[PDB]
């Protein structure tokens, strides 16, 4: 059973994702619909960059020609791999013309590259540093993090990350056998006490077999930056 929701993992993602690019074109009154038909003219993509890259690159603002469109991602392109990023086989025309895994692969090298790269540690993937961190903060708890998809499905270890941190956010004994309301939980209170947009859409989390493995690792890079010892 694998075709069916892999093509809802992709709906899911498309949705996270375009909450997450949303986050920070927000941060300057930006906003975007649909992540896979609002970078085809390069220029949120840019403005994206500009915010969580902190720099003023210039691009066409309002493109009329697909020349103008593509030559947008030659300047989106080549800022990310000066910032140490690694394209495996993305080019503007991939992005210009809509191509909906190769702008995911994209967005998700932003998010592993602005988001999550701190937990990299010369060995350690990204993705290894962060499952390891919520394990130790989850120690105390009865839940097993052993990945970022079937672990977070139940609402219990989202509120454990909170927890563990502000027990005045959330009262670990409320937290019950009703994924839902857990997950609602964790997302409101993570919207309201410590300024994180609702990443992830608790239908597709409670409706699907296992959520979206990278959805479920953005909302939890986004806790990650909240709790900063520094
Ligand atoms: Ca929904």
């Amino acid at each position: 059973a694998d075709s069916e929701l892999v093509a809802q993992w992709e709906k899911v993602q498309i949705k996270t994702f375009t909450k997450w690019v949303n986050m920070h074109l927000a941060k300057k009154g930006r906003k975007i619909n649909d992540v896979t038909t609002d970078f085809k003219n390069g220029v949120e993509l840019c403005a994206l960059l500009e915010i969580i890259g902190e720099t003023t690159i210039k691009c066409v603002t309002n493109p009329k020609m697909r020349i103008q469109m593509t030559e947008n991602l030659d300047k989106a392109l080549r800022f990310i791999q000066s910032r140490d990023v690694k394209l495996t086989g993305i080019g503007p025309t991939d992005i210009v013309d809509g191509n909906v895994k190769l702008t995911l692969g994209l967005v998700w090298t932003l998010i592993l590259r602005f988001a999550i790269s701190e937990l990299s540690a010369e060995g350690l993937s990204a993705k290894q540093g962060l499952l390891l961190w919520c394990q130790k903060k989850c120690e105390p708890y009865p839940v097993k993090v052993e990945n970022f998809s079937e672990s977070f499905k139940d609402g219990k270890v989202f509120c454990a990350l909170i927890h563990r941190h502000r027990p005045d956010l959330l009262d670990w004994e409320t937290v019950g056998e009703d994924d839902r309301a857990n997950l609602e939980k964790a997302f409101d209170v993570a919207e309201k006490e410590l300024g994180i947009p609702k990443l992830l859409d608790v239908d597709d989390i409670v409706n699907m077999p296992r959520p979206d493995e990278r959805s479920v690792m953005t909302y939890v890079a986004a806790l990650y930056k909240v709790f900063s010892s520094n």
